[PDB]
């Protein structure tokens, strides 16, 4: 589990949403694994605006943030699992790192600051759903 709270938006996997979430929504991709809803409460977090490929990420199934090295944003193709088919999966990051499913949500951070979640992994992978793109969260 795990959000960005960046204004007035809170960031989650879309497979994680609440109905909470869904009565206050504000975007949502299935091909990204995102959905973003709207908060009462101003947030504290910053995304990154820049093309880092080295930070630092939050593992729940290690309680440690590790240093990761990760690909640039790409069209992956992800195995079936509880909350989706086998697919492609859009603006996607790719390291080496431990991950467990209930990690999705864990924040990666660089020197600019948050770049993404946690969204996929598997035998020592984690993939990172990228938001840097997504300008509109910063207004
Ligand atoms: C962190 O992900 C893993 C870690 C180890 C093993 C397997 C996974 C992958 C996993 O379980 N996925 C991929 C998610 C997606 N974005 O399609 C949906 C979800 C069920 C939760
Ligand atoms: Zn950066």
């Amino acid at each position: 589990s795990g959000a960005i709270y960046v204004g007035n938006y809170r960031v989650v996997n879309r497979h994680l949403a609440t109905h909470n979430d869904w009565a206050n929504l504000v975007w949502e991709d299935s091909s990204r694994d995102l959905l973003v809803s709207s908060t009462t409460a101003q947030g504290c977090d910053t995304i990154a605006r820049c093309d880092c490929q080295t930070g630092v990420y939050y593992c729940s199934s290690r309680r440690k943030h590790y240093p990761v090295s990760f690909s640039k944003p790409s069209l992956i193709f992800v195995e079936a699992s509880e909350y989706y088919p086998a697919r492609y999966q859009s603006h996607l990051m790719l390291a080496v790192g431990h991950s467990e499913p209930g990690d999705c949500g864990g924040i990666l951070r660089c020197q600019h600051g948050v770049v993404g979640i946690v969204s996929t992994g598997g035998n020592g992978l984690v993939g990172f759903a990228d938001v840097r793109d997504l300008l509109w969260l910063d207004e």
